[PDB]
Protein backbone atom coordinates (compact mmCIF):
# COMPACT_ATOMS: atom_id res chain seq x y z
CA UNK A 1 0.00 0.00 0.00
CA UNK A 2 2.75 2.48 -1.22
CA UNK A 3 2.05 3.24 -4.84
CA UNK A 4 -1.38 4.94 -4.88
CA UNK A 5 -2.74 6.30 -1.82
CA UNK A 6 -5.91 8.37 -1.19
CA UNK A 7 -4.67 10.36 1.41
CA UNK A 8 -2.70 9.09 4.06
CA UNK A 9 -2.96 11.66 7.01
CA UNK A 10 -3.19 9.80 10.16
CA UNK A 11 0.66 8.57 9.63
CA UNK A 12 2.54 11.49 9.78
CA UNK A 13 2.34 11.26 13.48
CA UNK A 14 3.32 7.11 13.92
CA UNK A 15 5.82 7.24 10.98
CA UNK A 16 8.71 3.84 11.05
CA UNK A 17 11.57 5.04 10.36
CA UNK A 18 13.48 1.48 10.61
CA UNK A 19 15.74 0.58 8.29
CA UNK A 20 18.47 -3.29 8.33
CA UNK A 21 19.06 -6.54 8.39
CA UNK A 22 15.66 -7.44 9.88
CA UNK A 23 13.94 -4.59 8.37
CA UNK A 24 11.19 -4.70 10.49
CA UNK A 25 9.40 -2.13 8.48
CA UNK A 26 7.93 -4.74 6.24
CA UNK A 27 6.59 -6.07 9.65
CA UNK A 28 3.22 -4.38 11.31
CA UNK A 29 4.95 -2.27 13.67
CA UNK A 30 4.00 1.25 14.49
CA UNK A 31 5.73 3.78 16.88
CA UNK A 32 4.67 7.16 17.93
CA UNK A 33 7.99 9.36 17.14
CA UNK A 34 6.10 12.58 19.14
CA UNK A 35 6.26 10.45 22.36
CA UNK A 36 9.06 7.79 21.35
CA UNK A 37 6.08 5.58 22.05
CA UNK A 38 5.48 2.26 20.64
CA UNK A 39 1.40 1.33 19.42
CA UNK A 40 0.62 -2.23 17.57
CA UNK A 41 -1.56 -1.14 14.38
CA UNK A 42 -4.55 -2.55 14.35
CA UNK A 43 -7.58 -3.89 11.85
CA UNK A 44 -7.33 -0.12 10.77
CA UNK A 45 -6.26 2.83 12.31
CA UNK A 46 -8.64 3.59 14.64
CA UNK A 47 -6.38 3.25 17.43
CA UNK A 48 -3.93 5.65 15.79
CA UNK A 49 -6.25 8.63 16.72
CA UNK A 50 -7.54 7.52 19.90
CA UNK A 51 -4.05 7.37 21.11
CA UNK A 52 -3.59 11.49 20.00
CA UNK A 53 -7.12 11.95 21.62
CA UNK A 54 -5.84 11.15 24.95
CA UNK A 55 -1.89 11.69 24.44
CA UNK A 56 -1.57 14.96 22.16
CA UNK A 57 -5.09 16.35 22.40
CA UNK A 58 -3.04 19.04 20.13
CA UNK A 59 -2.34 16.68 17.36
CA UNK A 60 -5.34 14.88 17.23
CA UNK A 61 -7.42 18.35 16.49
CA UNK A 62 -5.83 19.46 13.95
CA UNK A 63 -6.40 15.98 12.62
CA UNK A 64 -9.71 15.75 13.57
CA UNK A 65 -11.41 18.22 10.65
CA UNK A 66 -14.68 17.13 10.00
CA UNK A 67 -16.82 19.36 7.59
CA UNK A 68 -20.01 18.68 8.44
CA UNK A 69 -22.85 19.00 11.46
CA UNK A 70 -21.62 18.69 14.49
CA UNK A 71 -22.47 15.71 16.31
CA UNK A 72 -23.16 14.58 20.14
CA UNK A 73 -19.01 13.60 20.38
ZN1 LIG B 1 2.42 10.08 21.02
Amino acid sequence: GSSGSSGSKVWKYFGFDTNAEGCILQWKKIYCRICMAQIAYSGNTSNLSYHLEKNHPEEFCEFVKSNSGPSSG
